[PDB]
């Protein structure tokens, strides 16, 4: 019954889930100018060559591009990291217009969209367990804007059409998030949480600062899908993002000067 409504959308999660007025939640703003430089964050280590996609799949707030995380075939380390954090899932959130969809914002500046490539600490032995935990999941966002096709992108749009409604999943293998990557991984970071409930504070974010193009009609087909089920009245899925949440007691941490 959470969603992105007028009746069920961010500013009523706190009722089921309290912990959404916690002090480490996400996403939030970052403050290019306040963000500090922190030369001891080591060179992140993105190793997708390996990457096995199982499934695509609508859940009625966004679609996962799935992966089989039985072992060690895509990993992110290095960073703030500490250990090897498995590929499980990607996603997106993406507004209505190009002028809104990312959840994190740089400066205020809102993106037309915001990829995220979710992975668990695998000291934690499966995802389950390691949402429990605070160093449990790193998950690695790349904000998109509207200007020339993402040509890897484009497998995945083209899909879209077969889960057009909730609880719809397609085979989707053979797809290489490498194509979806910005020439460079210069990040901000800063310990939050899942940003759709359960709301769990188990997250580093490693957010990068090169967003990625997307064309207009790529993201067009995005805001076709719908919140629904099939043969339920048609809710277009726009707008599943969560706004900027408080800072609280954080500091954001750049990889770059
Ligand atoms: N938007 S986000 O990257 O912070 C993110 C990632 C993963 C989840 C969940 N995966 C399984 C869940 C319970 Cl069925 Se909730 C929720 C949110
Ligand atoms: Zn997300």
């Amino acid at each position: 019954h959470w969603g992105y409504g007028k009746h069920n959308g961010p500013e009523h999660w706190h009722k089921d889930f309290p912990i959404a007025k916690g002090e480490r939640q996400s996403p939030v703003d970052i403050d290019t100018h306040t963000a500090k430089y922190d030369p001891s964050l080591k060179p992140l280590s993105v190793s997708y060559d390996q990457a096995t996609s199982l499934r695509i799949l609508n859940n009625g707030h966004a679609f996962n591009v799935e992966f089989d995380d039985s072992q060690d075939k895509a990993v992110l380390k290095g960073g703030p990291l500490d250990g090897t954090y498995r590929l499980i899932q990607f996603h997106f959130h993406w507004g209505s217009l190009d002028g809104q969809g990312s959840e994190h914002t740089v400066d205020k500046k809102k993106y037309a969209a915001e990829l995220h490539l979710v992975h668990w600490n695998t000291k934690y032995g499966d995802f389950g367990k390691a949402v429990q935990q605070p160093d449990g999941l790193a998950v690695l966002g790349i904000f998109l804007k509207v200007g020339s096709a993402k040509p890897g992108l484009q497998k995945v749009v083209d899909v879209l059409d077969s889960i057009k409604t909730k609880g719809k999943s397609a085979d989707f293998t053979n797809f290489d998030p490498r194509g979806l990557l910005p020439e460079s991984l210069d990040y901000w970071t800063y310990p939050g949480s899942l940003t759709t409930p359960p709301l769990l504070e188990c997250v580093t974010w490693i957010v990068l600062k090169e967003p990625i193009s997307v064309s207009s009609e790529q993201v067009l087909k995005f805001r076709k899908l719908n919140f629904n089920g099939e043969g339920e009245p048609e809710e277009l899925m726009v707008d599943n993002w969560r706004p900027a949440q408080p800072l609280k007691n954080r500091q954001i941490k750049a990889s770059f000067k």
